[PDB]
């Protein structure tokens, strides 16, 4: 565990991370896919063999020693909010267990459903929301990957809202 447990936001490519372990913004097939997913990729393209897993769920796959957590959010264009708000909380419940069974302290962690798979909705709070349920009972240091400066503002500002 991290001997202070603590949440914060960086502006930058996740594929650059300073963390333990990366969790993967990752589509059903284990495909390179686009935005957070091809990065993750390009960096770490061993972990993609047998990567594939469902909606709501997350699988990790070793590069070398590194441990990358393939975390599968729905595409809010095929799902309906309410059972897309289902899987989106179920894939970081996925997320705290691979964290906790694979004993790293510390994660980098996009948010989820809020790139190509929003369905064209901002989803920064409801993705966040489901981020914090999921990890706040796991005592690794997470550190959020986003590309948007008023986004890096509005997920800092709901960091520092909890203290
Ligand atoms: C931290 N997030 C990202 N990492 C890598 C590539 C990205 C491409 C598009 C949007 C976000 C990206
Ligand atoms: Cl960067
Ligand atoms: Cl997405
Ligand atoms: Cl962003």
């Amino acid at each position: 565990g991290a001997m202070a447990p603590s949440y914060r936001v960086k502006r930058m490519d996740i594929a650059k991370n300073d963390e333990e372990c990366v969790v993967n913004a990752a589509n059903p097939r284990g495909l390179p896919g686009d935005g957070v997913c091809k990065a993750v990729y390009k960096k770490w393209p061993e972990s993609f063999k047998n990567s594939a897993t469902p909606v709501g769920t997350a699988k990790t796959v070793m590069c070398g020693t590194y441990p990358v957590i393939h975390a599968v959010g729905p595409n809010f264009s095929n799902y309906t909010e309410s059972e897309g708000d289902r899987e989106l909380a179920a894939a970081y419940r996925e997320v705290a267990k691979e964290v906790t069974r694979l004993g790293v302290n510390s994660v980098a962690i996009p948010l989820l459903s809020t790139g190509v798979y929003s369905g064209g909705k901002d989803r920064l709070t409801q993705s966040l929301n489901h981020l914090f349920t999921a990890m706040d009972s796991t005592d690794a240091d997470v550190v959020i990957y986003c590309r948007d400066k008023e986004w890096e503002k509005k997920i800092s500002e709901a960091i520092q809202m909890r203290t």
